[PDB]
RNA sequence: CAAGGUCAUUCGCAAGAGUGGCCUUGCG
RNA sequence: CAAGGUCAUUCGCAAGAGUGGCCUUGCG
């Protein structure tokens, strides 16, 4: 129907269509048919494919450098951008859902190993169809790759170096619904204080963290 | 020549007989030329492998039983199994290293990369050698495979569904030198509380919340 | 899968690195 | 990547399921 529309964007044509559709069926619209079991097949197939590629390309082919990176390349996040391409949005099938980015990233893992098998199991025609479509878009987001260590992470660097300590993580207080909580947290190294709050007890102790450590900038 | 014979076992030759080298040398072997890369891209290879069996042959398709067991599908234990049929230790080189189960581990992964790449690339090839070799044994291990909830799990998944609280650990001594530390902790749920030692917090809060476990059910 | 501190041990003139144990952080 | 409890919400007679938020456990 508007499959084939889909298909043309891939740039190719499923034999079992039945099997293209699963990997776009969330539960919520079919309890027997969905995209759970391909998206675990898919998982898989992607790290596969991305991996490949940063071996071949990475400037820098250290351990501490590959794992971030790698893990960034396959983050759903990552996946919404490359999925723009194909317009999932108005092929997937659910039920009083929302399709939201989890959805997506979800299905665009599925789609792939929907081709895969579809394709009698061919790991190379699979492998070149996502490069055909996705290896420039990943070469330059390797070319610009970044680790990007977080607050928590970098105190606790910089305490132990300097002190060979860690910090502390105390909780202040909690409000708000259940649903909808507010965390108020305490960093602590020596005698250096620091509050931070937020969604979670870790959004909390990241930017009490933060704080922490422009106060230790400066101190 | 005796790689000759490693080549015989896997029932493949190299074109390049150095990259064969490189999956078998350990870093301080060679600083320059080693496994650490193969392993990364091994590792991505055989996951795929052995994720596409788990799909295809697993009795439960659900995500809670197929995590766990791809968990130890993929692990270091489970290679150490399957790389017995290729007997590693007499090919692998390490300079005043021993070759323990963690080694072993990683060239079985680096070696598969290793084919791989001196394949052209081919991964249907690969996936091929990988189960001539090993599907057997792989669903054989599925076709048996079961999912073992450690202690802490068993008993926090135990107090929440009665009270839908969680048991406390906490820390009641410290033993030994460094290299050789042994903990006691203490587990507690409402008026309940028993002890547990081991060679860290984990495994001595684990003992702790076994015999907990038993504490409850028992009373 | 990665990161930091530490103990033991091996290599090294040193820098640094390897192996084993422990504490902790991040991501999935 | 999985597991459990909970809050909000949608579907439901109920059982239970989906979506979002939080606490925690395990493995890598
Ligand atoms: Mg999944
Ligand atoms: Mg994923
Ligand atoms: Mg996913
Ligand atoms: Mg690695
Ligand atoms: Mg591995
Ligand atoms: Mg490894
Ligand atoms: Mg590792
Ligand atoms: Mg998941």
């Amino acid at each position: 129907k508007m499959l084939e529309q889909l298909e043309k964007k891939l740039g190719y044509t499923f034999k079992d269509k039945s099997l293209l559709e699963k990997a776009l069926t969330h539960v919520s619209y079919s309890k027997k048919e969905h995209y759970e079991t391909l998206e675990f097949l898919g998982d898989a197939l992607v790290n596969f494919f991305i991996v490949d590629l940063l071996v071949q390309y990475s400037p820098n082919k250290r351990e501490g450098f590959l794992s971030p990176l790698k893990a960034y390349l396959i983050s759903e996040e990552f996946f919404n951008l490359l999925a723009q391409k194909l317009e999932l949005h108005k092929f997937i099938r659910i039920k009083r859902g929302k399709i939201n980015e989890t959805i997506i990233g979800d299905v665009f893992e599925a789609l792939w190993a929907a081709v895969y098998i579809d394709s009698g199991r061919d790991a190379n025609f699979t492998r070149e169809l996502f490069y055909k479509l996705f290896k420039e878009d990943i070469l330059s987001a390797i070319k610009e790759g970044r680790v990007k260590k977080d607050y928590k992470t970098i105190l606790q660097e910089i305490t132990q170096k300097r002190w060979k300590e860690r910090p502390e993580y105390r909780l202040i207080s909690v409000e708000g619904p259940h649903h909808k909580k507010k965390f108020i947290v305490e960093a602590k190294i020596k005698e250096y204080r620091t509050l931070g709050e937020g969604k979670s007890k870790k959004e909390a102790e990241q930017r009490a963290a933060e704080e922490l450590i422009k106060l230790l900038e400066e101190s």
